[PDB]
């Protein structure tokens, strides 16, 4: 019997492992996928740290925390600065300089301001759907070339058909600099994700291929206590409902030459391009060798079943949601953490956190 | 057409069979199991009389009781002194001086008593769980070594996760002295258990692999009463639920060597270790032979149709016991006994006792 029963590999899980065992305690953990790290995971193909779940680039203001990641790997000094195709035109990411002089051959930051600010005011109205929060907050030009279409292939459907709630804001800043994330702290493990959690898993009993649901007595009887990162509506068997997400495919491909596109992310903001984004992972590791794997990032129709990316967190989900909570909150002895424990969206940043805390709280002597 | 259909061929069975048979009377045994003997059947293996579904040693202070089973054997003197291992340290049970003199380096019955009485006392409440429960009436220190990994493994939980009424009492002498059973008969069958069946089943007709439920047709009408040992509930098809069960998995492994670990009994009481006793049978009979079996006893998830070793007896379980028991009442020529057909624990001579008045009334 042991200590704790940790179910997911993740980030959560993971540090949670690390913790635990560093106190003492004896750690099971059960992971249904054929490798750990959860959807930080990255696989060395090619020479080259892929990362197989989407782009992950860790960033916090919190030294803490970057301190922390520390001891598990060095980071490099990558620096997310995507681009936008919009059919034939292209434009930098986030919402600057670069992005407004392209846009409309302006060259000071007054001029861009005023074409930015004249545009958003010709909403006279609170919005009353996506489109008109959209333009309301950065123009009609923004939206339509670089939010638009975007956004309608992640949800799929118009932006006059979604509520004003999905985009509460869209910085802008009139400052000629494309990066993308103003954290002080940003990088790239060195080596991958995946060795950072060989690091934190490395003195607890890992098993692989195994889903906890399908051996749920079994494996709760082996510990004395419960860490759950997998999905709170699965463990207790959907009985009042799946909480509801929004799911991506990703196409990986090896290509035979050795720079695809020239930047790790690029978005595509044409509803008539199938996917959203192309990731080129060796951008993330200033990679230098003569092939490159990207991965094409596709919108997947959301059911119970697949993949849950994105949580949708509306008010029937939240309601959803506090009914699974108030059933874990009186389950002794089982503890729900993680993105999908908890249903949010977290930043590997926001899951150290949240992490670190619980363990403080969980682990005494 | 047989005076008694006896289902089952354990010690409540056989002992009705005989009986009986012995007042002449007809009986039909059916055994769902490939031997005779219920829990208590024992196995020759390499010349030792195995223990096939745990340790058992006969002990009883009723004279009666003793003299009933002496009928049918002759019991050695073994003396019960299970030794407890809790990581790298060993223990004596039951809780006596030789326990409290290797846990506390005291010597006198006073400053152990001065230790366990200090310590009981952090309890002030009723027990809330099965935790306090027991620091309640031993204290921490024997409860961390001897009692909570033990028991952590036999529920698969913490123990303040289970409720109190698990443990009724934890006797302690302020004795040197680690005899287990306080009775002043105990002993075990010399030639094993299997041999007392054989004679109790003698005047019998037995039929073994059969399960009597999974072909009652076949036994329709067969005999004028039926005496069922087996699960009562499922005699009645579960018709209000499945009464609840912990069960035990034994794993029996040869060595070739003489003794493995010195005593009859080791508990393994630190939850680490996943078998809960290791059994080397040899020692119930004082074996002298060159090889001996030993038996990892593993706790085992119950569901429905897994072998029924320790019920539960909440109150659940109870209420779903007594709604079978008021069907038994009205269920004419039809009588249910043994640890199985009353849903309850039964020591050997608690069956025997059991058995013996229900033949008063019956025979
Ligand atoms: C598309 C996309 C892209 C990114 C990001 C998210 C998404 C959706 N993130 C966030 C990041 O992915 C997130 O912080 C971590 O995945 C959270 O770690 P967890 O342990 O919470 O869950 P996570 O989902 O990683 O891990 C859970 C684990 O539990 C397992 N599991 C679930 N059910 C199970 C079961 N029944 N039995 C056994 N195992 C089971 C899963 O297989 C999985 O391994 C990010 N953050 C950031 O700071 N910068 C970034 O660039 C990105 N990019
Ligand atoms: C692990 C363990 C350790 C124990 N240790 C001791 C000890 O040290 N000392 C002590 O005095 N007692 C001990 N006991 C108690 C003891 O074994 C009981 O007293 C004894 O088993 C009771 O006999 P019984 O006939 O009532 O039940 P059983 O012995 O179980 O007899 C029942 C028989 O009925 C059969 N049966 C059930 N269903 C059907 C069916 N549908 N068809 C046909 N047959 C069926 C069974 O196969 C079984 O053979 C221990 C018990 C256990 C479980
Ligand atoms: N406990
Ligand atoms: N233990």
């Amino acid at each position: 019997m042991y200590d704790y029963l940790i179910v997911g590999s993740g980030l959560f899980g993971s540090i949670f492992a690390y913790e635990a065992t560093e106190k003492g305690y004896t750690c099971l953990v059960v992971e249904q996928r054929e490798h750990i790290g959860g959807n930080c995971y990255t696989e060395n193909i090619k020479n080259i740290n892929v990362h197989k779940y989407g782009a992950h680039i860790f960033r916090t203001s919190d030294q803490n925390i970057w301190d922390y990641m520390n001891q598990f790997c060095e980071f490099n000094h990558f620096i997310n600065s995507p681009i936008a195709i919009y059919k034939d035109e292209i434009y930098n990411l986030p919402f600057n300089m670069n992005t407004f002089s392209k846009l409309w051959g302006i060259k000071t930051p007054n001029e861009a301001r005023k074409i930015i600010e004249m545009q958003k005011q010709i909403i006279q109205h609170p919005p009353k759907n996506l489109e008109e929060q959209a333009i309301s907050l950065v123009g009609t030009d923004v939206y339509e070339k670089l939010i638009k279409g975007y956004t309608e292939k992640q949800w799929g459907r118009s932006c006059k058909d979604l509520p004003a709630s999905i985009i509460r804001r869209l910085p802008v800043r009139y400052i000629y600099d494309n990066n993308y994330f103003n954290d002080p702290y940003q990088g790239i493990p060195k080596g991958g994700y995946t060795a950072i959690f060989d690091k934190m898993l490395k003195k607890s009993k890992v098993i692989l291929n195994t889903d906890f649901l399908k051996y749920k007595d079994k494996f709760k009887n082996k510990a004395k206590k419960i860490v759950f990162t997998g999905c709170i509506d699965a463990y207790y068997d959907y009985r009042y409902g799946a909480l509801e997400y929004r799911s991506l495919k990703f196409e990986h491909k090896i290509l035979n030459l050795d720079n695809f596109q020239g930047v790790a992310v690029v978005n595509y903001t044409d509803k008539e391009i199938p996917y959203t984004r192309i990731i080129e992972h060796k951008h993330f590791e200033f990679g230098n060798t003569d092939t490159t794997v990207i991965s094409e990032e596709y919108p997947l129709e959301w059911i119970k079943g697949i993949e849950p990316y994105y949580p949708i967190n509306d008010e029937k989900n939240q309601a959803l949601y506090e009914k699974y909570k108030q059933l874990a909150k009186h389950e002794s002895n089982v503890y729900f953490g993680g993105r999908l424990g908890e249903y949010r969206y977290y930043d590997m940043q926001d899951v150290v956190r949240s992490a670190l805390l619980f363990c403080k709280n969980e682990l005494k002597n």
